[PDB]
Formats: structure tokens, C-alpha cells, sequence
DNA sequence: ATTCTCACACT
DNA sequence: AGTGTGAG
């Protein structure tokens, strides 16, 4: 098993809430901008940089006073706020615009409000087979960069991709409709194909990774940003692999990674081929050890998902400091807040995409705790009505309450979250 | 006060 | 059901 059965591709909107920002205002465009919530502290947390302020150093979670240190012409949009909280409509729905022209071409998995995996493999099969058995032009690929090339007996960066690209076509055996390199490279001509429709359709621009699977095609989006594609073949894995920290690979970048890299006394992705499967299973588990033994020979398997919309619709807000919730009625007014964010989310949903949720989960975080959550409880969900879901809330939560007054809340709410869960066809 | 999401493994 | 990890 060579792990390259399939063609998939990883499609990333380049800063995505910002693009969407400089459609809209066209004095944005081309300038180094940013989008930022909750003005009040510190000019407002940064969500997404325009590539233009990214070289000034300026990042996401940075606050835009802070920024605005690294860049003085810094233009700022800021996210619409809704019943006290940040109100991303504007963003999910331009993403709702990029993912139905997606869908025109292959099918995709949403990943996140700005990602989407696609499954290319039955759309190349097709176009192979409309091409008859004519060479693949250069004028096919404009934007395509194929990764490790070139090599072998320009000093500008447009020059070096295209010839890496005349080499890879050069020696492409276009006679052989089952040679994964040929297939990859259609799957290629495709993405930038939808791509452009992306663009015309939308004006946004995006980047993406064209390999056999999620995490190379992942990986690979990430190598040419912005406005550019990568193939990552097979055969440029251990190349790629040999100098890849652990960290870069996606499901690596946390707590698992960090103990591959302690225990087994590594740095790169390429370091793990010298481990049997056994060894890897008995430091991280069957599962984990398994997946790493595929992974770092550039073998994966999880399946692109026939699935564009998202499983839960959640909402949350953080009182983070003094501004932690400390009386029974604060508690009940911020419930009733985001209740009635869900429920507007709720409703358009079950008249959009035919479903009802029929769970509620409520999650709490209490001022001293450690963690994401301090608590998570359930309860049914048979009405799409906020003051019932915040009463409901208030019902399954009001007796984690410390404190023995009745109009006290203690210690203080540093986290509310409602989340409808367990969706049914409607 | 990276906030605000969403997915999945484990038990 | 409830907790913990990882991601955008
Ligand atoms: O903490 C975060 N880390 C990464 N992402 C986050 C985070 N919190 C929320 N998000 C959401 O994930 C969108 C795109 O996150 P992204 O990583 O794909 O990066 P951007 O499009 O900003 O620019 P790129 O770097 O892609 O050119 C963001 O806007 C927002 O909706
Ligand atoms: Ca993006």
C-alpha cells in the first residue's frame, strides 16, 4: 500500500474575514488591515491579517493596540456585535458562497468557515478520459507550484515555479491513465479550474494543496500562500518529510506531538520511518501508533466527508477578569442572550437544510478553574424558543452555585456556553 | 481577555 | 453522559 488511491485537495481562503472586508469596502483593498472584535479592550482582540500588515509582524490574537505598534497605518474593520457578543453572519455566509461553487466541481468537506477538503479522485477519472492522451500544457497550471521541483544541473520566484512545473510535465507519462503523478496533476488542473471560478464568482482568493490525502494535501496548501497552489506528490515525501518538524503534520501540533518528539528523541516527520508499527503502538496506543507508522511514509486515510454543513450550532461568550458573571440574574440575562443568538441560528437552519435539533448542552467555566469547560450538562431541546432554552439552561446549571444566597452567584461564571446538538431530518 | 467555534476519542 | 484533545 503506497497510500494513492485517492486525489484530494485542501482549499484555504487566503485571510479569509478580511477579504471579506475588503470586498465590502473597497478603501481596504490592498492596504495592511485587519479585523478585529470588542473594540473596547485594547482597540479590540485581531481575528484575521491581510498579508499587507503580516509583514509589519502583525498576527491574529494580538490586541490592535498592540498592533498598531508594529504597523501605525494599520486600517481596521471591526466584526459586527450582536446582544454583546461578536457576530460572524457576514463571514459564514460568504463562506456559504464559496463552498456551493466548490460543490459544482467535486465533493467537499467543510472544515472550518474558511476550509474545505475535496475529493477529487471520479473528477480526474472523467477529465483523463475527455483528454484523449494529449500532453498537460504549463498554460494549464498557472499558479501551480510542484513541490521539491526544480532539482538538478532563476533568481526570481516566478521563474523558479515555472520551472519546476515545465520539469514535472516534462517527464509526466500521460500514456498511463492509472499513474497517481498523472493523477495528482489533473486533479491540479481542476483546482485551479475552481479556483478561478471561486475568484470570478466572489472575488475571494484562496490557496490550496493538491496530494493523495488530508494532512499532505493540508501540509501542502500552507507551502505557497497566497493566491497559489502546491502538489505534493508521493515521491517528494521523504524530501519534504526529512526536514518537516513533527508539530507542522495536522493532529501533531498539541500534547501528542510534543511526546513524539520527547520520548522517541525526534525532531522531523521523516525520523519516524526508522520505528517499527509495534514500537509506535506501545508508546502512543494502537491507534496513534499506527497512524504515525503510515503517516510519516505519507500514507492516510481519513475519508473526505460527504458533509458541507456543520454537526452543532453552539454559542458561547468568555467574562473573562472582573467581568466575571457574580449575581444569579446577570447569569440568567447572559443565558437569555445567547439563547437567542442560537435561536436565530436554529430557525434559519430548519428552514435552509430540513433538520431540527432535539438535545441542548450547557457548559459552564467557573473563575479559578484550569480548563476549556468546567462542566457540561444536557437537556432536551423541543422548542426553538430562547427563553425557554435559557430558562432550561439556568435549570440544569443553578445548582453549581457554591454560594448559599439565593441572588448570588458564586464563584463567579468566567464561561457560558449553549451548544443544540443531535439533529433529525425535518 | 485569542475569542469563538466544531469535530472526535475515550470512558 | 461527561471529559479531554486538536483544529481553524
Ligand atoms: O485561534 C485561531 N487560529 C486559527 N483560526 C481561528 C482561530 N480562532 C478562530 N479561527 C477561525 O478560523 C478562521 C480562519 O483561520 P485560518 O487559520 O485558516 O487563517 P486566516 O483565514 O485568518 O488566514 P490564513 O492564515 O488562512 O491565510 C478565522 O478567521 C476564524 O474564522
Ligand atoms: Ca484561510
Amino acid at each position: 500500500a503506497t497510500g494513492q488511491d485517492r486525489v484530494v485537495a485542501l482549499v484555504d481562503m487566503d485571510c479569509f474575514f478580511v477579504q471579506v472586508e475588503q470586498r465590502q469596502n473597497p478603501h481596504l483593498r490592498n492596504k495592511p488591515c485587519a479585523v478585529v472584535q470588542y473594540k473596547s479592550w485594547k482597540g479590540g482582540g485581531i481575528i484575521a491579517v491581510s498579508y499587507e500588515a503580516r509583514a509589519f509582524g502583525v498576527t491574529r490574537s494580538m490586541w490592535a493596540d498592540d498592533a498598531k505598534k508594529l504597523c501605525p497605518d494599520l486600517l481596521l474593520a471591526q466584526v459586527r456585535e450582536s446582544r454583546g457578543k461578536a457576530n460572524l453572519t457576514k463571514y459564514r455566509e460568504a463562506s456559504v458562497e464559496v463552498m456551493e461553487i466548490m460543490s459544482r466541481f467535486a465533493v467537499i468537506e467543510r472544515a472550518s468557515i474558511d476550509e474545505a477538503y475535496v475529493d477529487l479522485t471520479s473528477a480526474v477519472q472523467e477529465r483523463l478520459q475527455k483528454l484523449q492522451g494529449q500532453p498537460i500544457s504549463a498554460d494549464l497550471l498557472p499558479s501551480t507550484y510542484i513541490e521539491g521541483l526544480p532539482q538538478g544541473p532563476t533568481v526570481q520566484k516566478e521563474g523558479m515555479r515555472k520551472q519546476g512545473l515545465f520539469q514535472w510535465l516534462d517527464s509526466l507519462q500521460i500514456d498511463n491513465l492509472t499513474s497517481p503523478d498523472l493523477q495528482l496533476t489533473v486533479g491540479a488542473v481542476i483546482v485551479e479550474e475552481m479556483r478561478a471560478a471561486i475568484e470570478r464568482e466572489t472575488g475571494f482568493q484562496c490557496s490550496a494543496g493538491i496530494s493523495h490525502n488530508k494532512v499532505l494535501a493540508k501540509l501542502a496548501c500552507g507551502l505557497n500562500k497566497p493566491n497559489r497552489q502546491t502538489l505534493v506528490s508521493h515521491g517528494s515525501v521523504p524530501q519534504l518529510f526529512s526536514q518537516m518538524p513533527i508539530r507542522k503534520i495536522r493532529s501533531l501540533g498539541g500534547k501528542l506531538g510534543a511526546s513524539v518528539i520527547e520520548i522517541l528523541g525526534i525532531e522531523y516527520m521523516g525520523e519516524l520511518t526508522q520505528f517499527t508499527e509495534s514500537q509506535l503502538q506501545s508508546h502512543f496506543g494502537e491507534k496513534n501508533g499506527s497512524w504515525l507508522y503510515a503517516m510519516c511514509r505519507g500514507i492516510e486515510h481519513d475519508p473526505v466527508k460527504p458533509r458541507q454543513l456543520p454537526k452543532t450550532i453552539g454559542c458561547s461568550k468568555n467574562f473573562p477578569g472582573k467581568t466575571a458573571l457574580a449575581t444569579r440574574e446577570q447569569v440568567q440575562w447572559w443565558l437569555l442572550q445567547l439563547a437567542q443568538e442560537l435561536e436565530e441560528r436554529l430557525t434559519k437552519d430548519r428552514n435552509d437544510n430540513d433538520r431540527v435539533a432535539t438535545q441542548l448542552v450547557v457548559s459552564i467555566r467557573v473563575q479559578g478553574d484550569k480548563r476549556l469547560s468546567s462542566l457540561r450538562r444536557c437537556c432536551a431541546l423541543t422548542r426553538y424558543d430562547a427563553h425557554k432554552m435559557s430558562h432550561d439552561a439556568f435549570t440544569v446549571i443553578k445548582n453549581c452555585n457554591t454560594s448559599g444566597i439565593q441572588t448570588e452567584w458564586s464563584p463567579p461564571l468566567t464561561m457560558l456556553f449553549l451548544c443544540a446538538t443531535k439533529f433529525s431530518a425535518s
